[PDB]
């Protein structure tokens, strides 16, 4: 039948109901903008910032980083931990896998001295551990190491049953959530791939897809490779974003490289083939020198990242 105004009329008052009883972001168009808190924990990647929507990880809220081994969810983890930190904040962090290298945490700029670690016996232990730093309202961020490794108890005394990490997460992650939102801390759960995912899929309101590209180099050997993530799940902004970056070997994520793709993907910087220039001036030969260069004059580095800011949001 023909329709159009009272059309999107009731279209409109549909999504609003939906929104008032499931949750600002229950329903949403690709297409759309909307929404911008004022807290958000930047990532370290201004790409990865903006395929994130809001400019950064959600705050009250259960975040999940998968992806086969060496991808950058470590990386990218810590980085978030080292900008929560300078902004203030305290960091925790669960370990069930004894994988953490301070070493290369200090280098992503992560206050280790400060940093609250704990290595848990059981997978229970470590969630009610988790549980109870959330509660005290002084956590902004803890991320939780591998959620392939919280074992249950039961597992662990040999009197083992049918998916007991499932139960396990579930009930974890009910009384989690609330805690959460309460507060207003992040938690971080790492997931390495080839375990209870089933339940942190739907309780999470953002889920990254992280994986390795290619290992760039310079006419060298490699100075680190490039990681491209997908964020297939944002109750905060639009879905189905995707970003890449770089991540050098010992140093993690290149804040300058990621200026620089963002730099001419939004016009900011001009490419006259080979060359990089910026506002008249010319940054370097070759984007590692680009790179090198915005690396010396943070002045300008800072520039750049204001104007894409302001140009999108
Ligand atoms: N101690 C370290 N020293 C140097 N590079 C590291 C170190 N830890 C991690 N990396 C870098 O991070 C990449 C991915 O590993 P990591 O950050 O631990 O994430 P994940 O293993 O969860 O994907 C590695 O290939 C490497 O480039």
């Amino acid at each position: 039948m023909t329709q159009t105004p009272d059309r999107e009329k009731a279209l409109e008052l549909a999504v609003a109901q939906i929104e008032k009883s499931y949750g600002k972001g229950s329903v949403m168009r690709l297409g759309d903008e909307a929404r911008q808190p004022i807290s958000v924990i930047p990532t370290g990647s201004i790409a990865l910032d903006v395929a994130l929507g809001i400019g950064g990880l959600p705050r009250g809220r259960v975040i999940e980083i998968y992806g086969p081994e060496s991808s950058g969810k470590t990386t990218v983890a810590l980085h978030a931990v080292a900008n929560a930190q300078a902004a203030g904040g305290v960091a925790a962090f669960i370990d069930a896998e004894h994988a953490l290298d301070p070493d290369y945490a200090k280098k992503l700029g992560v206050d280790t001295d400060s940093l609250l670690v704990s290595q848990p016996d059981t997978g229970e232990q470590a969630l009610e551990i988790a549980d109870m730093l959330i509660r005290s309202g002084a956590l902004d961020i803890v991320v939780i190491d591998s959620v392939a490794a919280l074992v249950p108890r039961a597992e662990l005394e040999g009197e083992m049953h049918v998916g007991l990490q499932a139960r396990l997460m579930s009930q974890a992650l009910r009384k989690m959530t609330g805690a959460l939102n309460n507060s207003g801390t992040t938690a971080i759960f790492i997931n390495q791939l080839r375990t209870g995912g089933k339940a942190l899929k739907f309780y999470a309101s953002v889920r990254m897809d992280v994986r390795r590209v290619e290992t760039l180099k310079d006419g060298t050997n490699a100075v680190g490779n490039r990681t491209r993530v997908k964020v297939v799940k944002n109750k905060c902004l639009a879905p189905f974003k995707q970003a890449e970056f770089d991540i050098l070997y010992g140093k993690g994520i290149s804040r300058e490289g990621s200026l620089i793709d963002m730099g001419v993907d939004q016009g900011l910087i001009r490419k006259s083939g080979a060359w990089f220039t910026y506002e008249g001036e010319q940054l370097g030969q070759g984007k590692e020198n680009a790179r090198n260069f915005l690396v010396e004059n943070a002045d300008v580095a800072d520039e750049i990242e204001k104007k894409i800011k302001e140009k999108l949001g």
